[PDB]
């Protein structure tokens, strides 16, 4: 029973700290008002949040879970791409994006698979990882460490402290990497339907401690010592995988590469070939051997729920093309994208609308009956819209259509 | 008036019911993409798209919680998205105060990972009393990487020599620049692949991140070309020599986009009390994670801790191009010992290829634009063109290290769990 | 050697093909001397080209072909190199000036800091070879079923069929649509092995065939093993000996036999070997000078030098140790040293004197592999004393003065 | 003096006083009995005594070898040299040299050889030549860095130190600087012409000059590094791949369709085939940088080690990048192209001063410096390297894609 000037004046005079409001304050809504309003004050234009949405907005599922100091939402418009005639079945694909072309060019991909018999994926692995840094007195200790975690005594003991922290938590193994004295563990684990991060930082702290037990001497640096790797670009992604590991394929008839895609079999495959593989040697990339499965990535991601920040690993996608037919005039197209970092339960897919687009492709939450199958199913889903997305860039560039928007 | 009448009289041209615009769509073969034609509004557009999909999910019911109501479409249509049926809203929370080059801001980050915004407030705090971070922009150029081939490699080696003489490039630039009054073609990296020549077109773009606007005038260029080599063929307009959204160690070496580099010194005092822990440990957990750990992967470009976190954020809420989280995140973090006793922390972070902009795309929408303003870098700077976006750059490259800053602290305290 | 000549200018005798027409090894030598020198534009430049004197018989047949001389190599000793409590003359084959001074000084100041000690942390050396399904989903499928137990079992009995050292340890594979990259890795005795495991991956690829008849062998090696080109898998998985060693040297030792500080020691690391490297794009070359230690040992221990790509990887670390922190903590570790001591070049007599003076020549009969594992164990030795030294050089500012 | 003293008088009075070793050269007279008494001394230290009675060390000039090739020297390795050829480049014909202890890599290089000359030979281009060097430099604060790179970045700047650089020799040329900022860190690479030598020693000569000049300017930086790892030398490294290093060379063939099937024992069809899915998908799969080829450092190895090159630079040098694709009237013939954006190399000073491995560089036609064009010989070889290396993949590719490799 104040007013929102009276709760203002209190805060400026160093009592309720803006980030701690909603703790005091009734209304999520109007803690969010009333921080606006302190923010105001502090603006070279005041008025700048006019335009920032913040009511009527179910903050209950975001405060304490998904932001913080939070002063409204930012509205990205969502667009369908379909239907993706994946694996027998067809899916409407939400896909959230401020680049003009990108769906248009996702649909379009998607129509020519679709005229074309569909397309068939496959997940190759499953595995969250992380990738703490350890750190003993001399090499040859942190080699000693090595080779015991290498035995299946020292792996069975520390699977078993590792699995204690959750049902669904199974550690399948350990790539380990020394570094004089440093020792690097990459922990990879199944986790159901989460996209594991949370999960499996928890179980390799138990694993950590629990090593401690036999090694007293060894000094645990960091729970992530970038072996993981986590968001940031790492040829060990691309070459062990993370999360789900996919491949993707269709054959596109050549009348439908000519008349959905307005270019020549002959043509894609020249492009394919001298971007993706060519190309991308000569820029030195790892892990960039496709034309844009980034833009793809990430508006389904923003669209679902999933950590956008992921894009940068999830990316990693190499796209090979060749003929295929009788006369060797139709297209067969692969896509295969090896770390996929994705969940159907958890974090942002918490939220109503991000749920809403997640039931729109029938994999909202956890898999009762079948742990994991959710998120599986939504990482072939991306990769065949990568795929998809692919398939209609290709086409743009080899008849030069990029310039039409 | 409704009970849908038949197809005939529905011929149109407030006009009929969805029922019967529905029909027609079904009846006819009008994809439900060209609403927006027929229909007076974006909103009932949008309406029927999501009316003609719910038919086609298993669960029909499943669009009920995505928004679409209230919101201005028609700055969408046909520059931001096709195929509309509603819009995902994202929650926004605000770090601040950062101090950056004597100014002070509130950077507003989109998301939906907890911590991350309290985490990245942390490590502003930080900043703040440590008398504050100072950034500088090295470069600016957006890219465009074409592949081209010629009939033969000696052929090609012949365009590249041709290209690197000043006479050549005279002419190129020439091309180039008239394609706008922003487009100034700095100048051109080139590399063979026997037959095949990969040319990068670098300009700057004004305050726009510049995709487009390079495109086009790498499209005039080559046009240009083509008049001296007519046997030269333009196999894309992009051959991944860019590079765009994809991982690439030239970016990483060349730049592109916006060169940021960024600094501060943290009080010993500060990094126990705010931090929660020491500048050694801090510096031990740098190199051994940020170098080494990455070195180890095999990264190129990721010598940090998660500026991606921070990238994506700014980038959903200022309106950029979220994808280009993939090289604009590129980052490498160096702490080391500062001071008197060496007690305090030094910290820099050096961002090669920010790839942004305050004008055109995203940021033509309104919520954006709030998040823009917020910052002070909404749109076009008359007065001294692109640098709004190079601000923008600097506050990214500045959030970023404070991002940093905390990561690393709760990694060296073990507060990450 | 007159009246020869004329015969192979006739048809159907080509030069490479003088040993089996001729009685005498360096008659056939001097003959095709004779014969390249009439089409050289300077009929004697060979003048200087040595030949005589040298035994070609077991060279000829295994070695080398066209045969027309030897090259010399001048081969300098660095040591002692103190490493797991035993001293080792290591020589090194270079015609690069101060190279084996720099690394006889490293040995010496790790030899005044107590010595180095070195683990061996894998040992198995790769074939990687490119299969191909007619579809992606059938790649998938061989993938699954090379991941059972049943179906690894099967081609391991057929890969440890070729040899009694061809002992298959795992397989990592990787699609890429339609086709599939194996990666077979296998211990190999004191052999570096890449023979024995080509003709092990022959054997299991066709035992793999009778399970998918449908599959296309493409290659043998698919550039996933990877051989002499660089590749993060080589960083990441190893190949060949994976090893790492460490020493600490006294403030005192790196004050007056480095001429140098541990402080100043430690900055050039990490903002070189460290920093620098990931400023170039560096995938596993974290160090100052590896390739050149590696190198200079391998032409002198008929190793194959060309495989300098890989084995050179390496990550040179320091930090400051002991009670002030003014003592000098280095570790060096290498992944993918890819060598061996029986087999191609190691047949050779003056490249066994090398490999002899080390103590690791032939087969070690009565503990398979630890010929190879020893001298791999002292090339990372060796590497770490030339690291000390063209550290503390660059450190002191003494690289161009030297 | 010291011929008035037995070898055992000398070794008893080597360890006696403790002299080095390295030393035996200041005291004995003659070369070859410094290399002898270093031998005895050496062997009563090894577990083996005798293991060096098959290393050579008689009859070899140490003369150039001392004090500028090699230290603590005790004899030689002998690393036999075969003949690839000719190789028809650019309307010439080169012989080969090749030293190597691998088998079939001479007969291999040969065949691919043959190859090229029933298809009318091979034609190649220098596209850049520069050696390079990248020191780390560190100033006070980020803020002072990008002011230095700044000023290296105007063309006021750049002259004064390429006036400084170039001071240090006639044929030190500066032509560029890519510069790169670490936060107060900065590393610097330094690209210059060097004449026909490999242009190290040179480059890094004209570098410490120009650093000390850049100081004049900038008091408060610290030189940390005359080398950061930027340049970057013997080191695997993206920019070497990006920049180029040494020599930036395109050789390029077409092998009748005929020939492919004859010749090499394959088809035109099956070799695309296998560049595309070795050379190019799996590189890819395996995380390589610059590795887009099947065996370019066997060819790069052997030609280098017979023509007294730098063989360490061998991880650099390698760099390159393998196409192929069907050409012809027909799309039956077989259109092959090496791109090696970085061979480093030269035919002036290090050990292309010794006699044996100068005869082989005679041989190509090669030898010392070109009076007339400074680096064109350096240039000859690196385009003779790469269309060797052309023709070692024609043959190991034709052999992997007819399931010859094993035998
Ligand atoms: C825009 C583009 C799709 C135009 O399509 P087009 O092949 O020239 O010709 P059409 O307009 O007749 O349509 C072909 C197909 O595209 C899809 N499509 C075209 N315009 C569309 C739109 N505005 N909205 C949704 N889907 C669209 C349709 O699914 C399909 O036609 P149909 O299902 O009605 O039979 C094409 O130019 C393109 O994809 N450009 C590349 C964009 C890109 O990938 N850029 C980078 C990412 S932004
Ligand atoms: C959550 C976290 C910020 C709290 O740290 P802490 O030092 O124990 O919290 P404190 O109560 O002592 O406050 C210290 C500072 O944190 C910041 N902070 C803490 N809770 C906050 C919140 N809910 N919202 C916004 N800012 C917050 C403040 O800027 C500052 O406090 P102040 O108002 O007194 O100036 C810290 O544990 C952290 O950063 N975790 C790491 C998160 C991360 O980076 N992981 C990956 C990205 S999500
Ligand atoms: C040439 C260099 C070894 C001389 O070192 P220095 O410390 O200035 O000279 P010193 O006379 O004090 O000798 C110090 C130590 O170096 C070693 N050393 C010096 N000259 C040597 C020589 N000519 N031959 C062999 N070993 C030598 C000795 O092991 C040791 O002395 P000691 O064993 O007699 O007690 C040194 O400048 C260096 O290593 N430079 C770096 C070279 C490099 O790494 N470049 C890249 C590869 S070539
Ligand atoms: C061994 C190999 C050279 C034989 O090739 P082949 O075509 O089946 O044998 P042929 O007798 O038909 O000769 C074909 C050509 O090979 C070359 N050649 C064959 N044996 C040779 C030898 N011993 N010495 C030199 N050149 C030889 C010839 O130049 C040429 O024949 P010609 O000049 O007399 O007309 C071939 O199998 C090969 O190159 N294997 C791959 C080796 C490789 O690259 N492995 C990795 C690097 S070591
Ligand atoms: C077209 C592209 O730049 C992505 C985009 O425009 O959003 C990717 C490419 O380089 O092909
Ligand atoms: C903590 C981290 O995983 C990012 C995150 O949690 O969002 C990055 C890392 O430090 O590896
Ligand atoms: C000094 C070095 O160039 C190697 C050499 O000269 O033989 C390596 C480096 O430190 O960059
Ligand atoms: C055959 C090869 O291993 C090189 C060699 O054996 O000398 C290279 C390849 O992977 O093709």
């Amino acid at each position: 029973f104040l007013s929102d000037a009276e709760i203002i004046q209190l805060v400026n005079a160093k009592h309720i700290p803006a980030y701690k409001l909603e703790t005091l304050i009734e209304t999520h809504e109007r803690g969010v008002s009333i921080r606006r309003q302190l923010l105001s004050k502090k603006l070279s234009e005041p008025s700048s949040l006019q335009y920032l949405p913040y009511r009527d907005y179910n903050y209950s599922l975001v405060m304490g879970a998904c932001c913080e100091n939070v002063i409204g939402y930012m509205p990205i418009p969502v667009g369908v791409a379909g239907p993706l005639c994946l694996d027998e079945k067809e899916f409407q694909v939400p896909m959230a994006t401020t680049e003009g072309c990108l769906v248009a060019s996702t649909n379009r991909g998607c129509r020519a698979i679709g005229l074309g018999g569909g397309a068939s994926s496959r997940v190759l692995a499953d595995g969250m990882t992380r990738g703490p840094v350890v750190r003993l007195p001399r090499a040859c200790d942190s080699a000693e460490v090595k080779a015991w975690l290498e035995t299946s005594e020292g792996f069975a003991v520390i699977k078993e402290a590792f699995d204690s922290t959750s049902r669904f938590a199974r550690l399948q193994k350990l790539h380990t990497s020394i570094a004089g004295r440093n020792l690097y563990i990459r922990f990879q684990s199944r986790s159901g339907d989460a996209m594991g991060m949370n999960m499996i930082s928890k179980g390799t702290e138990k694993a950590l401690s629990k090593l401690h037990e036999y090694f007293p001497e060894m000094q645990i640096l960091a729970v992530s010592g970038n072996y993981c790797t986590d968001k940031k670009p790492a040829a060990i992604n691309w070459i062990e995988g993370r999360g789900k590991s996919v491949v993707c394929e269709a054959v596109i008839p050549a009348k439908v590469v000519r008349e959905v895609l307005k270019t020549t079999t002959e043509a894609m495959i020249e492009v394919n070939i001298n971007k993706n593989l060519v190309g991308s040697a000569m820029a030195g990339s790892i892990g960039g051997y496709n034309a844009h499965a980034a833009n793809i990535v990430t508006a389904i991601y923003i669209a679902c729920g999933q950590d956008a920040a992921q894009n940068v690993g999830s990316s990693n996608c190499i796209t090979l093309m060749e003929a295929s037919g009788p006369t060797n005039e139709d297209l067969y197209i692969s896509c295969t994208m090896p770390s996929i970092e994705i969940g159907t339960v958890g974090g942002g897919t918490n939220l109503l609308p991000q749920q809403a687009c997640l039931q729109m492709l029938g994999v909202q939450g956890a898999c009762k009956d079948n742990p994991g199958e959710n998120a599986r199913q939504l990482a072939r889903i991306v990769c065949g819209t990568v795929m998809a997305g692919e398939l209609s860039l290709m086409a743009a560039l080899a008849a030069g259509h990029l310039v039409k928007s």
